[PDB]
């Protein structure tokens, strides 16, 4: 705001008749509160003109941010719909290895003659070596029904899937941006400055 | 999880596991060892979906 | 010789980091090194003489 209000201050000196309009910090040490001003020709006509020029810069900043957020959200859900496609092909390179681990464990369970499952339980996922204890019959169905076996997804996938539904749900039209706050409404003066 | 159960009914239909063979599980049951719950107990996890 | 290798979860991180570096496109990527807060004016009062 303070750089777009001082950029309105320099396009009002390019009028045929100049209109002075300034902006400055209030006390000479800290940055804000800022102190805008304007000189006119009447008491009423220099307060109406200042409250118009505050709303003119405010409607330029507020439209340069709803336009900026729409180019950030519609591009932010493109780097997430891509990051769910490259994270799914990794999740099928793990599935194509799990079918290959099962396809080797059918050869171990065909020589050791394990047909019915000998596993009573497993407290974790079954590794490569102890995979043949599921049986010769139950491992022949994990290869026959291979293309319909569902993928498994890491908990980082469901984090960036929930991060895409959060970026698709927020709305910028009803979102209100305000770049400034009145601590003093624009006054109308009693004593003129000249003559 | 319904799709993991729906595939594990096909494994437990060929291996002929009807009654549950699991005595316990110290964690959640994964995709591979899900067919040990049985053919009968996995037909009710799909009917009551 | 047909027994499959097992890969650490740092391998599948840097495998997913290669598919992310092969998928991004620089032709449709727009870079802007500046932003107008004031369009270039045309002056009314000259400077000299």
């Amino acid at each position: 705001f303070s750089s777009a209000f001082s950029a309105l201050a320099e396009t009002l000196d390019n009028q045929e008749e100049r209109e002075k309009l300034t902006i400055e910090p209030s006390v000479k040490n800290q940055q804000l509160p800022l102190t805008v001003s304007y000189v006119g020709q009447t008491a009423e006509g220099a307060q109406m003109k200042l409250a118009q020029y505050i709303q003119q810069v405010d409607d330029k900043v507020n439209q340069e941010l709803e336009k900026d957020l729409k180019d950030n959200i519609a591009l932010g859900r493109k780097n997430l719909q891509d990051s769910l496609r490259t994270q799914e092909v990794v999740a099928q390179e793990q599935k194509d290895l799990r079918i290959r681990q099962i396809q080797e464990a059918l050869q171990y369970a065909n020589q050791a003659q394990v047909t019915k499952p000998q596993i009573q339980q497993t407290g974790e996922d079954i590794t490569q070596d102890t995979l043949f204890l599921l049986g010769s019959e139950a491992l022949e169905s994990m290869i026959k029904h291979e293309a319909t076996r569902p993928l498994v997804f890491s908990p980082n996938y469901y984090q960036t899937r929930q991060n895409l539904l959060d970026i698709e749900s927020l709305k910028v039209d009803d979102l209100d941006i305000h770049a400034y706050r009145y601590v003093m409404k624009p006054m109308l003066p009693i004593r003129r400055d000249s003559p």
